[PDB]
């Protein structure tokens, strides 16, 4: 499925932000999508989060 | 990981919102996880989106 590895990635930083208390909205989905990235070395890993920042990105953006 | 699967759910949830230009919020991630165990027959995947829509139902709650 088109968009199915990003969508896993998306739900687990929302889940994660309800686990710490963490208000979900756009600019900490971001902030954990950027700091998964930046925690990540394998590049096809890499690659998924990436997109899913992007998708979210383009829908906080527009 | 315990919320692994729900996660995934919830993430599909909030990407299927966006596919459909609907806005992301409470009420409308809740709808998509009842449309979604209304219309699955299979009772371990049913369980994952009632636990998924549990969640979703406590955050919002407070
Ligand atoms: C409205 C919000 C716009 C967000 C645009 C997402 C960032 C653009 O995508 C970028 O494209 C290039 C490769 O093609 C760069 O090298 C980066 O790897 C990639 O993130
Ligand atoms: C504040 C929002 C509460 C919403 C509760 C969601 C559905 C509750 O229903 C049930 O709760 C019980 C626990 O008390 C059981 O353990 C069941 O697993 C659960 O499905």
């Amino acid at each position: 499925n088109l968009l199915e590895e990003e969508s896993a990635v998306l739900g687990q930083a929302v889940t994660n932000l309800m686990l710490s208390g963490d208000n979900v909205n756009n600019k900490n989905i971001i902030l954990s999508l950027i700091h998964s990235l930046e925690t990540t070395s394998d590049i096809l890993k890499a690659d998924v989060i990436r997109k899913t920042l992007e998708i979210v990105l383009r829908y906080t953006a527009d």
